[PDB]
């Protein structure tokens, strides 16, 4: 009476789901898994991780499947989408994570497939329902087919500008993510067709990078619609990303009543999305940390009574995979 | 008759500064070099450095001195301050950069040595004048025997911010800078007292830090006082920085007329001190870059006509370098 | 009854002796905890740490104490050895972790201060036994009251060599380390007397060094003294280590053969000291890991019957910390 | 002049062409060949992380890299069927995709009309590899099909021929710490061929295999079957280091062994080896275009026989002007 999900694109994201999967014990089971490699080397990058440690040390590979104790998940390797068995699998919902299907007419293949569901794990194109965590969750309808969680850099900004915007208002905000190195990126200076950039040698710049989180916490708070922009810098670390956000508020405030409401809601509305702290955290700190947004109190600024700097962690791995449990979780349960 | 200088503490800034001298030919002579270490170690830093390649390939070191045809510089290795002989060797500035005379009093100390001006290559603290090539230089008096070159930061934020003010009027203005790491971090997590961030590993982490340039900026540009705020973060680069001012201009423009702002002043009143530039620039473009802020136009971005994100590099360390032989040139002039 | 230690220099290994003893739930009882900096900052560095992750989320600083539950630590920030109260704390054994009382002289004022026992955490000068635990650590005399662990990079070659030694004999071995980058180097370009390659940018470069370990490994090892050499290569990475042993063997023999010989010590001899792997595992795999050396079974390569060239995987921090432990252990029970 | 093409403007293509302006030679760049417009393979050539910007008047512009009045053709061909080197007077294809490595496929390029082909990597196949410096001299002109080894290999062969002919070598196991290349990934992903060359490239030492040892067997027949090697990848962006341990045929000591090298590099080994005494690091070699850059420092003796040495080389620059080297040396001959 569990839901029953596949994985298409096991590489950072779609790992580390299943890790977060296993690592609660989930109702969830996982029944396939589809990439481009065997499964002998997907076992492999499942257990070994540079930047997570290795997991599931009894984890093996058998007989086309990845064997942990008695459960046993298939091993796919097909390209031509239409090609894929969701019918004969019953599958609910299919996580799409290979980042080549964020068109809607694109993951609308897995339906043909045989998929119940469709969950992209990055923004979409089209018209593509797109929930965050602690945001607008609460307004995804059964009758959605094919959804979207965002991205990691929205699911970090969107529950600060909600707490924000409900106590103060917002009128107007700028911000910047210094973003962790990501698989598209190049060890080398090579060619990089949509960012030219971002095809520069990823450990030796710092890269400017466009980003749509601003935009797309527009979407899921409509009152913020054409009130943020933003853009990004690359810089050479493997995991851990931090938003920047220079807002102008609608209420007079203080520093003092942003935190104690930042605080406020990491204990009550946001628990378990936000989390308040006044350490004096680096980025490895966050390494394996489980929520989308962690206020840096200590290192924020105040112009006046109404700008404001709010510096917010996020682990762009694993916060993000945990909203994808957490997000799985709640269709089932809806 | 030509300015005799002396350069205390050879290190990053004290070693390009003496590069910079030499690679311009400018009539300044450098005296004698002072450092913690022999001055063979000392020659062997000056000709080979990671960042800004080798240097000099017939500079030896022989009899204490740095040899090259026929300059000869007097090593020293005295470290009690009150021994240099500043007087015998009639220095007629000390470019103070230990990084431990930042204090008044500490760099009053080379004055009662025998210098006749001291320039301190950072921020500093106490009643000493702060000057900015391109930005408020020229109110350099005479009579001021204690000066400082402000930060590399506020070189790079001052200028920008100049020209935005004369332009455009500036209400609001919220920085950031991403920079590159320096001797003060640590190659792995280690203490240190002043900056408990600061001490962590430089090449794992983004580490937030704190900045005196907006503070800075308010100083050298008073309309400015009271309107600006920063902060940084240090990431795993070994040289060049940006700066990510968010302004909000007091009058209605468009992001292209700033560009077209920033593009003639480089030509014009900043010449030779902001660069304008539409180019798909990293941070390792700009390694051996000698101006003080590069303005990357399609980095920038506008929420409106009046609130902006703008973007601006600079080599922290040749940029800042170039501008200290600038200062003592204009000094010598005056 | 129970061991009281106190650790001099609460760095990188100072840090992960404690920890590795809190993990293990050793009878050994910390006293007091030595270093530069109040213990606030020290209490910061312990909890977290950019390489092994956070750890004793409940641990406080009150009153100078390191407060975890019930134990509680002293916390001491004092640098002239004479002033050491380890007379009044009782002190068996001083982790001397500093990184400056190398020499068995320096050593000795611990003995003067009132500390019955010296353990430096480093090659040491002068008469001072030196262990490796696993292969002459039983010669361990109670009249020797400063006692040595070696290097990591011995604690690796060590145990490797003895079992090559014990099943085929050494004729000659010549070992390179490629290392990572140590608190002793520097971040940008800098003066190191010591060691001139040693101060360049330790993440720009891969850095030439050498070593002592081969020569140690003949002390430990009387059998292998004047057939060992080596050398070493610091590289940007911030922990873990690997040896490259290359070496002609006394007796023909087949690469599976070693494999077999070092695969069955790690079950028996060697047991918790050598570890056998065949998977593809890069370094950051063994961060944490406890062993003094892993053989990397497919990385290693044959040129014939008598002539190999073999790879053992240290983690130079945790491991060596372990071994640390291991040896107070072991101490105490004889 | 000499037309040449070049196939493949990555990391090697581009720094060709940047050497052969550099030096002004008379070869003459006809066309090149890849996967992106011209426009962002101008911009790759002209921005460079690890060697700095060059050629600031060069533009794209009419589907051409203009610089001055040399004007090279785009073109973004893959099927190699389809590359029209039949219409163009080309006398050579400088190989450098990495993906035409076997005969058959670098075969191709010659039923498109071309006079020659130089892979710029180790081949597979009976294709004649040569060293400058070392072998280079065996060119025959009979050959279609030419490689110029690997960048570890010109940088193990020149070492291992001065101590060939000096003291002879009866025994080598060489380890080269290599700079991570383009490969490799920058976090975690699959790589099928070698599994540890998918980890995270700049948190990982990586272990790697290697083929110099084998290749130097090949253009010095003497040491074939008495050199075997392995390689480790890690955090820098360019220049590696061979580490050679090896027994030498006669009794000879370490200052013997830097005094044949210094010669060598003064004479034989003219602008291939270079013998210095300075504390370098691999920074300093950014740029250098020896093969084979001799750390006297930084060796170490065991005893009269066996040594370990230490060779520098920016696997980037130096392989680069090989490149230039070799085709010039082919034109003349
Ligand atoms: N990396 C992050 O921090 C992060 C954060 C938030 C969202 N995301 C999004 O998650 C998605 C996955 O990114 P990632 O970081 O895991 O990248 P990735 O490169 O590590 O993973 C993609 C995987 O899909 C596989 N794949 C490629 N083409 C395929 C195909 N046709 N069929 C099946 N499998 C195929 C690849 O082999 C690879 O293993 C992207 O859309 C990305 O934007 C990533
Ligand atoms: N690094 C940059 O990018 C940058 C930019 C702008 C300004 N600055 C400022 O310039 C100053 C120098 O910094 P740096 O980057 O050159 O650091 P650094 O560590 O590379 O150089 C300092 C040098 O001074 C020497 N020194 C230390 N104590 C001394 C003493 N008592 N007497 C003589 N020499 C002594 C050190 O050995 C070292 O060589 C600092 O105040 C810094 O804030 C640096
Ligand atoms: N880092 C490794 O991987 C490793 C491995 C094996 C052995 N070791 C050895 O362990 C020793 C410690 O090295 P580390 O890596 O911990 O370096 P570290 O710099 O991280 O630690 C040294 C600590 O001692 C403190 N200290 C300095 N002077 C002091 C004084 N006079 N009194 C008290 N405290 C003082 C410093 O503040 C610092 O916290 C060295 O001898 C090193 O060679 C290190
Ligand atoms: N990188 C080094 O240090 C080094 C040293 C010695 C030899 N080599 C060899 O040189 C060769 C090139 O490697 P690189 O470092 O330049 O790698 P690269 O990835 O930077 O360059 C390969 C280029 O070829 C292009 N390309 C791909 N498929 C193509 C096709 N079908 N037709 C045309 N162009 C195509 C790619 O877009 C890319 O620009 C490899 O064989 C490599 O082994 C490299
Ligand atoms: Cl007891």
């Amino acid at each position: 009476h569990h839901m029953r999900i596949v994985i298409n694109g096991f590489g950072r994201i779609g790992r580390l789901v299943l890790r977060q999967i296993l690592k609660r014990n989930s109702p969830i089971e996982v029944v396939a898994i589809n990439d481009l490699v065997a499964g002998d080397l997907l076992t492999y990058l499942f257990k070994y991780d540079s930047t997570h440690g290795s997991f599931a040390p009894q984890a093996t590979f058998s007989d086309g499947c990845l064997v942990m104790g008695e459960r046993k998940i298939r091993f796919l390797a097909e390209k031509d989408v239409q090609k894929l068995p969701w019918k004969d699998l019953d599958v609910d919902v299919v996580v799409e994570s290979t980042g080549l299907f964020v068109n809607r007419d694109d993951a609308a293949k897995h339906l043909d497939s045989g998929a119940k569901r469709v969950l992209i794990t990055a923004p979409a194109k089209g018209d593509v329902p797109t929930f965050v965590m602690g945001v607008n969750h609460q307004q995804f309808d059964p009758a959605d087919v094919i959804i979207s969680n965002a991205s990691c850099t929205t699911n970090c900004l969107a529950p600060l500008a909600k707490v924000l915007l409900d106590n103060f208002g917002i009128e107007e905000g700028l911000m910047t993510t210094v973003h962790a190195a990501t698989a598209t990126q190049s060890v080398v200076d090579g060619p990089s067709r949509k960012d030219w950039r971002g095809g520069r040698g990823a450990f030796q710049n710092i890269i400017p990078a466009s980003t749509g989180a601003a935009k797309a916490v527009g979407l899921c708070l409509p009152e913020l619609k054409g009130k943020l922009t933003g853009m990004a810098f690359r810089v050479p670390v493997a995991d851990v990303s931090v938003v920047d956000l220079t807002v102008k508020l609608s209420s007079a405030t203080t520093y003092e009543a942003i935190c104690e409401a930042v605080k406020h809601a990491a204990n009550t509305s946001m628990k378990n999305i936000m989390y308040y702290t006044e350490e004096a955290v680096v980025s490895s700190d966050f390494i394996g940390c489980e929520y989308s947004s962690i206020f840096d109190a200590q290192a924020g600024v105040a112009l006046n009574d109404r700008f404001f700097k709010l510096v917010a962690w996020y682990d762009n791995e694993i916060g993000y995979a945990t909203r994808i449990v957490d997000l799985l979780e709640y269709v089932q349960e809806n």
